[PDB]
């Protein structure tokens, strides 16, 4: 049961596996040590206040944005499923930090499966 | 597996813990955990009434899947947290927006660290 | 674990609950909750007659449709399948996917019994 997520915030990086699948890098950034199908989830709320001049842009990125997402309006799911390989790096990736609501705002990850 | 599905008509819930039935096309979540949603939602070709086409997945009230096109049959596939005491349901604008021979959904535990 | 995954070119069929049957195309034999997964790339260089339509059908009916032809397309998700029900991933036209960068996969992950 190789499970792991960030946020939201005031939590980090919380994982359980068994000995794994991935290694946590830093902050929303992992590392597949394990090739398989994967779910990711988790949810992007975005900060209604924003005072910034960068246009909104939340990207899931393996290495390659898997999921981007330009709607400010809209809390967004993360929820999919995926193949990686031992060696991708998995990252959740925001133009600002300001851009999101990170008490509202986590993704995690689980493998499904190694054929 | 712990899993539950409602639908479609004529079958009602049927389920093989983590979640108690409600009522039609409404959970209670006893764990938090993983979970996988599944199912399909197809309108009614014969609706006429005056409420717009909607269609919600809410957990608790709040919509984490939301249809308005009444000209797609829709795939409820998707992956989510869920803690103990969400109640999760389909609702729609109207019963008469849906085919119920062909509107089900279902709702499997993947895992609950 | 009971999974098969057709490419990407040139790779085929890489591998019961499950019967392939042709190129992108496949028998269930058991029912079951399964996962897709897989990826589809459009071909930027098409010009044929046929709009640019792929599909994942379950039996006659298409489960996932795809229309938009300037980004490439995860398949990823989780279905419920019957014995004898056939799955394929169909294309409009076999020009309307860079088959180098499109495969797709599928997992049984339960098959309860209420
Ligand atoms: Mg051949």
């Amino acid at each position: 049961p190789c499970v792991a997520k960030f946020g939201p915030s005031p939590s980090e990086w919380q994982m359980a596996s068994s000995e794994s699948c991935l290694n946590k890098m830093s902050d929303w950034k992992l590392r597949i040590l394990q090739n398989g199908l994967y779910a990711i989830y988790g949810r992007v709320t975005p900060n209604p206040t924003y005072k910034g001049f960068a246009p909104f842009e939340v990207q899931l990125c393996k290495n390659d944005a898997i999921q981007t997402l330009t709607d400010s309006s809209k809390i967004q799911n993360l929820g999919n499923i995926y193949e990686f390989n031992a060696g991708d790096t998995i990252e959740l990736r925001f133009n600002s930090d300001d851009q999101v609501l990170k008490t509202n705002t986590y993704f995690g990850i689980i493998l499904l499966a190694n054929p």
